[PDB]
């Protein structure tokens, strides 16, 4: 098997300086023509010059205007060019080769292909290899000119990276552009998009030097309305660089593009930033209300990595967090300051603790910073996005807002034009500590096995008060797990963000204040502490870890309804809601396993369900985060706490729970959405695709949160809710009303109105289908087998694939089905995939990720899928590596 190491990188014996291309497009194949001006390099030993290039024609391979010969002067295998020592030059030389493509029938979305009527390039990771020969690596960096020619008529625009330096008509219907891009770029920088392309656009003038940037949004012609949100996001996206980090774009020009076939979210090609149409277009009146912040985060993100990726880039993969997880830091940083809601920091924390913290307890559990990789696009995961995220947002906490300011400002300075290594980084933030502390001998040696040390960390408390002497202390320990990567866990850098309030009058008692627990174990003190305390722990979610805060409900109640932090408050219910479902868990799984004829169940805490009345009965708090604490914690965030699951007993417990709740609450919960209608459904704005207002879509999930929970309750006469809700403008309330009308026999006229409300659409039909897919109906396997006959069909469309499965593998009940069948229809659908575009069959991969949490029965039943699509003839190395990982066999 074909592995990577870490600890093996050393510099190539070669240098490409320049990158000339002529890309010739035509209906049945694309020609491409490339000069790659090179050098030796001093690392050079005499060795064989070898290009990567995959699935490439050959029809022409020079050096220096001589012809080289297959057998003679190259090898060529479909993966590596060859050029045999002998025939290298000594020093400066152009390599010369001509290749035949064919992006027509690219499938796999990588290299050069077609999405519909657009031809595109994707070339992070190693997509560049397939366009032609390179040495193809981040740290091989050249300047490119770069030359397009097609047919006039099919594809009048033509577009790659950097200035548009000339156009020209040729013979016979066909046209060019040639691009120089005047920065110098890894090659899974480069893009290219030819297309009958609509725009909308903008000028912007840079803050500092006050340059002129000519702002481009691209779409096929059905969608340009749809673009207009993107540019505004655009726009805030530079202000926001500019007015925190300092940060100015650095080209005349930058070119959004949309396409309806992309295997994840966006790309950010230097100049030429390539998007997912669902992660660029959207209007109010054909899209969800999710579609604006995915939006303004993409956007923002492919922004963002003009500095941290393209300015500054990575010596080698291995070091991806610290573009990923820095970018994402820097995305999340803007995307709360523009939507000034405390339920984007949550939303982001949820995701971590369902997610990332599955994935890091599974067998694929790897640090931010890999040791090895077989496949460069098994990577792309939410603990090197997310984790290292939360890693790259505690030097932040760490070191506060100047300080971190001022570290930021010497990583970008030091490294730019050049790659970087996560060495450099926690390098630069050293020097910036080093400031704040006053003090040369501190230092982040530690701070590093954050990046190392895979696994989540375990931090408890205990608590000690002694009132006559005012004092109060908090003693915190860490624990990480031993894994496969590390058989002794070292402690790390854990800062703590904590407040204390007074528990008679709900008021803070200190200023705020970072606790770095540096050792295994410490004990924390504090003086003038006038009544016992209830400790505010992890404020803002401080550090990436599960979190015991030793704390009783009655505590957890006071900090819910009094405390000033969105994130403590949020997790106090969370660990009420984990308490309650363990213990009923445990209850029904003895009544079950023991055969019994009658046992008890634990009610839930009846001062819990006052608490929410008294936060969803105050018309002053906010609506999002009361969807926060009417809805228990995600399926995967609870499987991190229980072994060998059945998920059948956690299907029983949660609905034992929420018709407890309902049950004292239902009343309130209708009186709410009634009252929430004016506001949540005002039409201010409705035409204006320029503003968002957060807050008022915060009130539409709110609205749609309680409609969920009452329509499962049956509440009298919910049904005309339901149908009225089905004759709002806003899609994310009439397909909600498609979700929920599933506990009624009005699903299925509900299912044709909203399908022919959706059908004209490509991203409302996607969103349509993903309401479909995640209904929580009893027949939904009939009603997959209806959507894969009458909708999806032969679609090889990421999208429509990932819309029609992915909601119900979440289905608790169905998709985990004990006689497999969930199982065996989801592999089917991978093992299918896989012969098109493996990166989509991995993504479809991820409900198996939990496979050895689960109980005995379901453990066998899904090793059973995942070593049958293991046997499957050509299955792709992708896919192959990703389940011998997650089978524990590498
Ligand atoms: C371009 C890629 C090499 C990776 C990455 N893009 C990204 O969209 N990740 C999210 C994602 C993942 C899976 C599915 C989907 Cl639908 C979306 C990124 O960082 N863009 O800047
Ligand atoms: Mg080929
Ligand atoms: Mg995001
Ligand atoms: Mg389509
Ligand atoms: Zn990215």
């Amino acid at each position: 098997p074909k592995i990577h190491y870490r600890k093996d990188y050393k510099p190539s014996g070669f240098i490409i300086n320049n990158v000339t291309l002529n890309i010739n497009i035509h209906d049945n194949e694309t020609i491409v023509r490339s000069v790659l001006d090179m050098d030796i390099s001093k690392h050079n030993v005499g060795e064989d010059l070898v290009f990567d290039g995959v699935g490439l024609k050959i029809n022409e391979i020079s050096i220096n205007n001589k012809k080289l010969v297959e057998g003679e002067e190259y090898t060529y295998d479909n993966e590596f060019l060859t050029i045999f020592s002998k025939f290298v030059p000594k020093s400066k030389f152009a390599f010369s080769s001509e290749v035949i493509i064919h992006p027509e029938t690219n499938y796999a979305l990588t290299g050069l292909y077609k999405s519909k009527n657009i031809i595109v390039s994707q070339c992070e990771a190693t997509g560049f290899r397939r366009i032609t020969f390179f040495i193809d690596r981040p740290d091989m960096m050249a300047k490119y000119d770069v030359t397009v020619t097609a047919d006039k008529e099919k594809y009048p625009v033509l577009l790659s990276n950097g200035d548009k330096v000339n156009e020209f008509e040729i013979p016979g219907g066909r046209h060019g552009a040639r691009f120089n891009d005047p920065h110098l770029k890894p090659c899974y920088l480069f893009a290219v998009v030819a297309g009958d392309l609509k725009h909308l656009s903008a000028t912007y003038i840079t803050k500092y030097t006050k340059k002129k940037v000519e702002l481009y949004v691209f779409s096929e012609e059905k969608y340009v309305s749809k673009l207009q949100w993107a540019l505004e996001c655009l726009k805030k996206s530079m202000a926001f660089d500019e007015d925190y980090f300092g940060l100015e774009y650095d080209l005349s020009r930058l070119n959004l593009v949309a396409v309806s076939d992309f295997n994840v979210g966006a790309m950010e090609n230097k100049g030429l930033n390539i998007f997912n149409a669902n992660s660029l277009l959207a209007s109010k009146k054909n899209s969800i209300d999710f579609s604006y912040a995915r939006i303004l985060t993409v956007v923002g993100h492919e922004y963002f990595h003009n500095y941290t990726g393209n300015r500054v880039t990575l010596r080698d993969w291995f070091q991806l967090t610290l573009k990923e997880g820095l970018t994402v830091h820097r995305e999340n940083l803007f995307s709360e300051e523009m939507t000034k809601t405390v339920t984007t920091r949550l939303s982001h924390v949820d995701l971590l603790r369902s997610v990332q913290f599955l994935e890091d307890s599974s067998p694929l559990s790897h640090p931010i910073r890999p040791e090895s990789y077989v496949s460069m696009e098994n990577f792309y995961t939410t603990t090197v996005y997310d984790k290292g995220s939360e890693v790259m947002r505690m030097y932040l906490t760490i070191l506060g807002e100047e300080y971190y300011k001022k570290g930021f400002d010497i990583y970008i300075k030091k490294n730019d034009g050049n790659t970087a290594t996560c060495e450099d980084f926690n390098y630069a933030m050293e020097q910036a500590y080093k400031m704040k502390k006053a003090d040369n001998s501190a230092n982040l040696n530690q701070y590093l096995l954050w990046f190392s040390q895979s696994g989540t960390p375990h931090v408890s408390f205990k608590y000690n008060y002694d009132a006559e002497k005012k004092q109060y202390s908090i003693h915190v320990n860490q624990y990480t797990k031993p894994d496969e990567n590390q058989k002794e866990k070292k402690p790390l850098f854990i800062p703590i963000s904590v407040g204390l309030i007074n528990p008679e009058n709900g008021k803070e008692m200190i200023s705020q204040t970072t606790l770095e627990l540096t050792k295994e174990s410490d004990t924390f003190v504090f003086n003038n502490i006038a009544v016992k305390p209830i400790p505010s722990l992890f404020r803002g979610f401080s550090a990436p870890v599960y979190i015991e805060d030793n704390l009783t409900d009655e505590e957890r109640i006071l900090l819910l309804k009094y405390d000033s932090d969105a994130f403590v408050r949020y997790n106090s219910c969370t660990n009420i809601y984990m308490k309650q479902i363990l213990m009923n868990y445990n209850e029904f799984l003895k009544a079950k396993n023991e055969k019994l004829e009658s046992f008890n169940l634990t009610p839930v805490n009846a001062q819990f369900i006052d608490a929410i009345k008294y936060l969803l009965e105050d018309p002053h708090a906010d609506a999002g985060f009361k969807s926060y604490i009417v809805s228990l914690p995600q399926d995967r965030y609870i499987i991190n706490f229980v072994s060998n699951l059945d998920t059948d007993v956690l299907a029983d417990t949660k609905e034992y729970i929420y018709k407890q709740i309902g049950d004292k609450l239902n009343d309130v919960y209708y009186k709410m959405f009634k009252s929430l209608e004016a506001k949540a459904d005002d039409l201010t704005y409705f035409n204006d695709e320029s503003h968002v207002d957060f807050d008022q879509m915060n009130m539409r999930t709110l609205r749609n949160t309680l409609l969920s929970l009452l329509s499962k309750a049956q509440y009298p006469n919910i049904l005309n809710e339901i149908i009225e809700h089905s004759k709002s403008p806003y899609p994310s309330n009439w397909l909600t009303s498609l979700s929920v009308s599933a506990y009624f026999d009005k699903y299925f006229e509900l299912y044709d109105k909203t399908y022919k409300l959706s059908k004209d659409d490509e991203l409302l039909l996607q969103e349509w289908l993903k309401t479909v897919s995640r209904s929580d109906r009893k027949d939904i396997y009939e009603i997959l087998k209806k959507l894969e006959n009458e909708v999806l069909k032969d679609s090889k469309n990421p999208n429509d694939i990932r819309a029609v499965y992915l909601p119900f593998t979440n289905n608790l009940r169905r998709f985990h089905d004990i006689s497999g069948k969930g199982y065996k229809l989801i592999a089917e659908v991978i093992t299918k995939t896989d012969k098109f575009n493996p990166m989509v069959a991995t993504q479809l991969c991820e409900p198996f990720k939990l496979w050895n949490k689960l109980d005995t029965k379901r453990q066998e039943l899904m090793l059973n899928e995942m070593n049958t699509m293991l046997q499957e003839p050509n299955i792709s190395n992708n896919l192959k590596e990703y389940l011998l990982r997650l089978t524990n066999k590498l």
